[PDB]
């Protein structure tokens, strides 16, 4: 039932009236969220520490997984 996933009222993806996003909205931002929308893999959504590549999203989320070093 709820959609709460905003921290901005101004955002023009989300509403500030039942705390849920707009129509053609999945989500408001984030690391592996657009503005407004999901985003594709290959989403630059962390940096490595050192002997790793660039950690990529999966372009189904919002949250960033960290890359599994094995």
């Amino acid at each position: 039932g709820e959609e709460c996933d905003c921290g901005s009222p101004s955002n023009p993806c989300c509403d500030a009236a039942t705390c849920k996003l707009r129509p053609g909205a999945q989500c408001a931002d984030g690391l592996c969220c657009d503005q407004c929308r999901f985003k594709k893999k290959r989403t630059i959504c962390r940096i490595a520490r050192g002997d790793f590549p660039d950690d990529r999203c999966t372009g189904l989320s919002n949250d960033c997984p960290r890359w599994n070093d094995l």
